[PDB]
């Protein structure tokens, strides 16, 4: 992660697809947007000395003039609430939760150290609360919910530096995978990983699929071949390993898997129409050409209508103005402060996986299973019915609604991957601990960056977040907005009209995605990318035909399935939806 490495890149003078590492995108600087860089800083880091400690590392030192909160106290103040009270959002499917999961696996994955590697450096922070790098554990406050022993703590591994061993430069984190919105989670960021995720038996341009085990006739992801395999961990007599694909985290969740599956279904479905209308083409042409279409489908769905949903009309308006022309002076690297105000949708998660039959009813024997039974259960989709019962769960039940006093569930804040951990783990914490970790700077610098008012005092927080409740818990906990943590800051404050964040957020968010789009020479609008037949083609595109072709699902949402969640209000037959015409891909 050194920016010096790669400087000397010569980009062929013509060239047909992307690369898959991301290199030769911006041909006067290849760099830009390759995977296994650092992330770009749109603010100065802000460590405690200056150059690498995060700020709560060292006992007794100050942020901006107040004692630095701990991230679980934060969570248990703030995020904590009743799950029984939990607001269901009428206006989003939890297709718009999940949507944003794998979108955010296109484009950001921080590494950080594995247990495996502690025998080179000491202290294994899976099990040992000393603080010691790479380990920066979140110790317990007094009175915690959960952990009554305050020598215990909750596990917590540093971000990878990029280019360590330099004694000059301020601490930077790595993004292992292209910044590009070019569906890298199905095909992978690095070339050894995306030719073993090809089936290179034939010249058919397909991707791998499991060996041992189908989903009702169709295809699974081929397993993976991890050290230290979570996925063994959850159902242990099952013996089941985690799925292989483009990005490592796809069994994380199986409404997660179950997305990945679809695009390995759609990817291997077209390059099999592809065949037929071109049969001279060869396995790596059809390869490429089903994954330039793949990658056109997640940015027609992010773009048209993912983001107008994130944002609200009047932020897709001011952050995401009409697209005009590719422009090489666009950076289209992730920002560091984007890897976490993008956890923005650790607020939707509901606690539950839902399964749904084939007359859209809860299917038996267990239609809802508690999330921290799901965690890395790859089992699940093997063993309990394949993609189609939480296929149809994500786009008939709702997101949970952010609501300031309802910011994340307990599932995620109190048993995140409980089966697999010593402890259960607090992802809104870790999110907290994680910004810290990679000094970024606080709500109000933020604030600053995106032209808004910077709140000093109790009552200015509160008229910002139109909630002096509020405003008060956190100014008991952090002393000054100056020192709110960016993810808590974001997800506190009001929602924008038709949107799911608050100003701040939308700010953040909608300017990474505008820099993505401007700034991608393979954005599928841009001139030469696709022909005028082909892009009218592709603007019949839909994730709900999507489902319909790849899956045993015959009836879907309508369109816009972020927004649809009600059944049979807002479904339809597959059969009324055109499938995507591919004949203007016919090469005499
Ligand atoms: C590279 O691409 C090729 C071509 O697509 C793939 O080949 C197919 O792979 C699938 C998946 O394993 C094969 O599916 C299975 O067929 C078994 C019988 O095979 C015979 O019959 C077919 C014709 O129908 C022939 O093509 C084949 O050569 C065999 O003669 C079935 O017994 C299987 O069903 C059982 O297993 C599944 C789990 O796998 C269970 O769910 C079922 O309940 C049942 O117990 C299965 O249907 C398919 O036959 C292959 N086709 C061809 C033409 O080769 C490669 O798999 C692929 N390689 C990689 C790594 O992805
Ligand atoms: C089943 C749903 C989700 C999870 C399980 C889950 C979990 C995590 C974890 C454990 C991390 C890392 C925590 C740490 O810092 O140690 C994490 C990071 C990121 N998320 Fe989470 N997430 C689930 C769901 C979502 C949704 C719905 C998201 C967005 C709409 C979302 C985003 C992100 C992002 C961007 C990150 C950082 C990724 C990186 O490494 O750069 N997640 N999530
Ligand atoms: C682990 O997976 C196994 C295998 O699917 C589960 O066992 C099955 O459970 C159902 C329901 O009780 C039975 O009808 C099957 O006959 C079982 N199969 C086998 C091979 O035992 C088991 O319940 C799972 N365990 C956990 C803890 O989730
Ligand atoms: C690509 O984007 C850059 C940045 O906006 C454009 O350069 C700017 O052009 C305007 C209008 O001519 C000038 O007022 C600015 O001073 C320029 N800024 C910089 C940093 O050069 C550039 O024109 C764009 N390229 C195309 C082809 O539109
Ligand atoms: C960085 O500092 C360490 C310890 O002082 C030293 O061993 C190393 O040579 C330094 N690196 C460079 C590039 O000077
Ligand atoms: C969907 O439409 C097809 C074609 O008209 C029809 O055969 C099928 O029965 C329909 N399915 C449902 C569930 O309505
Ligand atoms: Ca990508
Ligand atoms: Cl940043
Ligand atoms: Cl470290
Ligand atoms: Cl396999
Ligand atoms: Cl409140
Ligand atoms: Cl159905």
């Amino acid at each position: 992660g050194c920016a010096y490495q790669d400087v000397g890149v010569t980009c062929p003078e013509q060239d047909k697809y992307r690369t898959i590492t991301g290199m030769c995108n911006n041909r006067r600087s290849p760099t830009l947007g390759a995977s296994n860089r650092a992330f770009v800083r749109w603010l100065p880091a802000e460590y405690e000395d200056g150059f690498s400690l995060p700020y709560g590392w060292t006992p007794g030192v100050k942020r901006n003039g107040f004692p630095v909160a701990l991230a679980r106290a934060v969570s248990n103040e703030i995020v904590r609430f009743p799950t029984d009270q939990l607001t269901p959002d009428q206006e989003r499917s939890l297709m718009f939760m999940q949507w944003g999961q794998l979108l955010d696996h296109d484009l950001d994955f921080t590494p950080e150290p594995a247990a495996r590697a502690s025998f080179v450096t000491g202290v294994n922070c899976e099990t040992s609360c000393v603080q010691q790098p790479p380990c920066f554990p979140l110790k317990i406050p007094p009175n915690d919910p959960r952990i009554k022993n305050q020598a215990d703590c909750i596990p917590f591994f540093r971000s990878c530096p990029a280019c360590p061993g330099s004694n000059i430069t301020i601490r930077n984190q790595i993004n292992a995978l292209t910044s590009f919105v070019d569906a890298s989670m199905v095909y992978g960021s690095e070339e050894p990983l995306a030719r073993n995720l090809r089936n290179m038996s034939n010249q058919l341009g397909l991707l791998a699929v499991n060996q041992r085990f189908q989903d009702n006739g169709r295809a699974l992801l081929p397993f993976d071949n991890l050290h230290d395999d979570p996925c063994l961990l959850t159902n242990r007599s099952a013996r089941i390993p985690c799925f292989l694909a483009g990005d490592t985290r796809s069994s994380e969740m199986p409404e997660l898997t179950s997305m990945h599956t679809l695009l390995l279904r759609e990817h291997n479905r077209l390059a099999t129409e592809l065949k037929s209308l071109n049969p001279r083409w060869d396995g790596e042409r059809l390869y490429q050409e089903a994954r330039k279409i793949v990658g056109a489908m997640v940015q027609i769905i992010t773009y048209r209508d993912y983001l107008p949903l994130v944002l609200g009309p009047t932020a897709m308006r001011k952050y995401l103005p009409t697209y005009r022309s590719y422009n090489d002076s666009v950076d289209p690297r992730i920002a560091n402060v984007f890897t976490n105000a993008f956890r923005y949708g650790h607020t939707l998660i509901q606690p539950f996986m839902f399964r749904l039959d084939n007359r859209y009813q809860p299917m038996e024997p267990n239609p809802r299973v508690p999330l921290s039974r799901v965690f890395f259960a790859s089992w699940r989709v093997v063993l309990e019915g394949g993609i189609d019962p939480i296929l149809r769960g994500l786009m008939a039940t709702p997101a949970k609604l952010n609501r300031q006093n309802q910011i994340a569930v307990d599932e995620i804040r109190e048993r995140l991957f409980e089966q697999v951990m010593r402890i259960g783990l607090d992802l809104p914490a870790l999110n907290m601990q994680r910004s810290r970790d990679h000094g970024l700077p606080g709500y109000n610098a933020w604030r600053r960056f995106c032209g808004l008012p910077q709140p000093e005092t109790v009552g200015q927080l509160g008229t910002v977040l139109r909630n002096l409740k509020l405003a008060r818990k956190l100014m008991e906990q952090y002393g000054t907005p100056n020192n709110i943590d960016i993810w808590m800051g974001g997800v506190s404050e009001p929602l924008k009209r038709k949107g799911r964040v608050g100003p701040l957020l939308a700010c953040i968010i909608g300017t990474q995605f505008r820099k993505l789009r401007d700034g991608d020479r393979f954005w599928w609008e841009n001139e030469g990318v696709f022909s005028m037949q082909q892009r009218q083609a592709l603007a019949q595109i839909s994730l709900p035909r999507i489902i319909c072709d790849n899956t045993g699902i015959t009836t879907v949402s309508k369109n816009n399935i972020f927004m649809s969640n009600s059944y049979p209000r807002d479904f339809v037959n597959c059969s009324t939806l055109p499938a995507l015409n591919l004949a203007s891909w016919r090469e005499a």
